């Protein structure tokens, strides 16, 4: 009888996966999952999906050929192509808009959605597709299934689609829910295989043989902030300040809004107050999880490691980089191990949320229907990349009115207290609440800027300034002016260097190590000055406390970020020391560089007096607003449905996919073999156990040895470097069983440019892409 797939154990037996019943999990599960969203398109393109499998020579082959290719099958990427068939069927059995709505979803179900015209043109797949139909249609004649096993009705579907659409269909906004219905019909197909893949007949078996809900992570959340409450009662002029936001932020988790803003000073619990909303509001209004997408330009691990710390191990899923296996080595398991963030709480960058929504590939279309009724934080929305902020902003609004989406827009730029002026974070949405309204004290920092007549400092001369000072944060706006501020530093202090040519894992070493450093510093206690040169990864979430901060030119946003962390807590007896400089050109992003194009003008207008102030502020994001092409890559008219009796459905999904992705300037994922500290059976240190770990192994210990404890703690190796070998041994024999390794190697990816070059330097390995350990130094990284 029919399979849908074959596999082999690791005792070299053969199972199969039944067709029928494939075809009416999939077809359930996709209905489940697209809920009140119009689910029974959801459940025909389940059904359809695999209606090419009928083919007698799709049987033929997946129980003939070699066992590679018979367990592959499936994979059309010659094999027997099987999803254009159902995409024909429903063409045919169906009027013409519904029936090329579903043909996109059911024919890009391994390809990706497709263009209508062009790349990988749907048009063409089906104007040859009699003969696949027809075969497949034999096939399900022969088998044993009822006559009505595909019972597709205009007139059910057009009710369902009248109930999503009350208005009709908008040709602009058409695209979304197509990827949605897209997401439903992917995640379930790959659940219900890999259910199969374990044994288990469906994907609810599998479920049930084995996440916390909302209700128990918010009772945990109640209890982490009491004891917060209690162990460090302050009564402090901050403490008050924090305890005024989070009540504020309780008291606005009730209110039945979809946008939200939540505008508080640095240093004032904007992560944990943010989560505190966002479960009250979650619990009252049905929301199923929460998602936390923070600037690129960050260290994930740094934020998560709050929500690990209020929450527990078990709950919070990380998830920033791509780490795609290359098509070459794409098997049946690889595809599956992708991520769906069925998970209750994500912590993640806005580029993989907004690349992924914008998406054709089924690897980032997955998780999308999931982030449906979700709450979403975004944490300094207002640095999203100006020339996407149009599609962006235009998807947000869509997702908050139509898909039970909540948006709390979060950023630490409250200004230094005449506040007579509000400020539009965002300027493509609707109305945003803000949540802090209520207002009122004491100055932290003192800011000075650079000359209003434009000279720059060498990297000697900046060096010199910082070199002249007991104790420095320095932050800069590109890796390489990171390596020429380092290098410019003299030899006779203690310097340091973070920058995302470091892995995760070892920026989180360099901040614990900078953390005792600080507590050394902080007790008068510290023989060597200090100094820490950064990009600006480290005003994204790391909380550090530096008395003096040289910032580079860059947006009042970015200028503020990194005046928290120059006396962040106000516990010093004197204002912080905040210099920013003008050095040599250059940012990461065209956005940084329209920050930093701003903050220059409003120099040259005089209105940088008190950096801080609420004027300065206001002006700040008045002409961040009034500047940039808010769709510099033509997004909207991409994706925007063209209709006609000759070409129904017309929708450009894969060229706009690929368009999208110059998000970040094409950024290529690179796994480092950086080896880690661990502990005595070697078990590397957990991300939020590394502090706990430098103060048990280094309290009490002159600084002359430190570094000696340290390297005695390295993850022992063998009489590519020990974890990374097992990993990669493990990925080999089974990707989809040890599919774990594949977020393990989250923690040790930096992403470079696709520009970027020796010929040994990167190779291959099950199927991801690494870098050579010759190629990464201890202190910079690579290069
Ligand atoms: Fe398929
Ligand atoms: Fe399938």
């Amino acid at each position: 009888d029919y399979i849908a797939h074959a596999r082999q154990d690791s005792s070299k037996n053969w199972h199969s996966h039944p067709l029928q019943k494939h075809l009416q999990k999939v077809a359930q599960l996709a209905k489940r999952f697209a809920g009140r969203y119009g689910s029974l398109f959801a459940e025909y393109a389940g059904l359809l999906h695999d209606l090419g499998k009928f083919q007698e020579s799709f049987q033929k082959y997946i129980r003939n050929a070699s066992g590679f290719e018979k367990e592959n099958a499936h994979l059309e990427d010659r094999k027997i192509p099987h999803s254009t068939a159902g995409a024909k069927y429903a063409v045919e059995r169906l009027n013409p808009f519904f029936g090329h709505l579903l043909a996109y979803l059911i024919a890009g179900h391994h390809a990706g959605l497709a263009d209508w015209y062009d790349k990988g043109s749907l048009k063409r797949r089906l104007q040859q597709a009699d003969d696949e139909l027809a075969a497949s249609l034999s096939g399900f004649v022969e088998s044993s299934l009822p006559e009505d096993f595909f019972p597709l009705s205009d007139d059910d579907l057009m009710r369902d689609f009248f109930a999503f659409w009350e208005d009709g269909a908008k040709l602009e906004e058409l695209h979304i829910w197509m990827r949605f219905l897209f997401s439903c019909l992917v995640d379930a197909d790959f659940l219900d295989t890999e259910a199969f893949m374990n044994g288990y007949a469906d994907a609810d078996t599998a479920q049930a043989a084995g996440f916390p809900g909302l209700d128990e992570l918010h009772r945990r959340y109640e209890q982490y902030m009491a004891q917060l409450s209690e162990k460090a009662d302050k009564n402090s002029s901050l403490n008050q300040e924090r305890h005024a936001i989070l009540q504020q932020c309780f008291s606005a988790a009730e209110t039945d809004r979809t946008l939200f803003s939540l505008t508080v000073p640095t240093g004032g619990g904007k992560t944990l107050a943010s989560l505190g909303f966002a479960l009250k509001h979650a619990l009252k209004f049905g929301k199923k999880r929460i998602i936390y997408a923070i600037p690129f330009t960050s260290i994930i691990e740094q934020n998560a490691n709050v929500f690990r710390n209020a929450l527990g191990d078990d709950v919070v899923l990380e998830h920033h980089s791509n780490l795609e296996v290359k098509e070459d080595k794409e098997t049946a398991k690889t595809r599956l191990a992708t991520e769906n963030w069925d998970a209750p709480l994500i912590v993640t960058t806005n580029v993989q949320l907004f690349e992924s929504l914008f998406a054709a590939k089924t690897s980032r279309c997955r998780k999308i229907h999931n982030i449906a009724d979700s709450v979403v934080i975004l944490d300094e929305a207002q640095q999203l990349p100006r020339d996407f902020q149009k599609p962006i902003t235009d998807m947000m609004r869509v997702l908050a009115r139509d898909y039970g989406v909540t948006f709390v827009l979060c950023t630490a730029t409250q200004p230094e207290l005449i506040d007579a002026f509000g400020r539009t974070i965002l300027e493509g949405l609707p109305d945003v609440r803000e949540i802090v309204a209520d207002k009122i004290k004491l100055r932290r920092v003192r800011i000075k800027m650079p000359p209003p007549n434009g000279e720059t400092q060498s990297w000697q001369k900046i060096a010199d300034e910082i070199a002249a000072r007991p104790c420095v944060l320095a932050v800069v706006n590109t890796r390489k002016h990171a390596q020429k501020l380092f290098a410019a530093l003299p030899s006779n202090g203690i310097k340091l260097h973070l920058s995302a040519n470091m892995c995760a894992t070892h920026c989180s070493e360099v901040i614990a190590l900078v953390r005792r450093y600080l507590a050394l510093y902080r007790a008068g206690s510290l023989h060597k000055p200090l100094w820490l040169v950064s990009t600006q990864l480290i005003e994204a979430g790391v909380d550090l406390d530096f008395p003096c901060v040289y910032r580079a030119m860059a947006g009042l946003d970015s200028i503020a970020q990194a005046a928290g962390r120059c006396n962040r807590e106000g516990k010093l007896p004197q204002l912080g020391e905040v210099v920013v400089f003008r050095a040599e050109e250059g940012a990461p992003s065209g956005s940084l560089k329209q920050g930093q194009d701003i903050t220059e003008e409003m120099l040259k207008a005089g209105l940088l007096d008190d950096p801080l102030s609420p004027l300065a502020f206001a002006e700040y994001f008045r002409r961040f607003n009034g500047k940039g092409d808010v769709d510099k890559h033509g997004i909207t008219t991409l994706l925007t449905a063209e209709a006609s009796n000759e070409n129904p459905l017309a929708i450009k999904f894969r060229t706009a996919a690929e368009r999208f992705h110059l998000i970040d300037n094409q950024g290529v994922a690179l796994i480092v073999p950086f080896i880690p500290l661990a502990h005595w059976s070697p078990q590397i240190v957990e991300a939020n156990e590394l502090d706990d770990f430098f103060r048990r192994h280094l309290d009490g210990v002159e600084v002359s040895e430190w570094q000696d404890i340290l390297d005695k703690q390295r993850f022992p190796q063998p009489p590519l470097p020990e974890p990374f070998e097992s990993w990669f041994g493990l990925l080999e024999s089974d990707p989809l069983k040890h599919k774990w390794v594949y977020r393990k190697l989250q923690r040790y990816t930096i992403t470079v440019y696709e520009h970027e070059l020796p010929e040994h330097a990167v190779f291959s390995r099950a199927g991801l892409l690494v870098l050579d350990k010759g190629y990464y130094k201890a202190v910079l990284g690579a290069d």
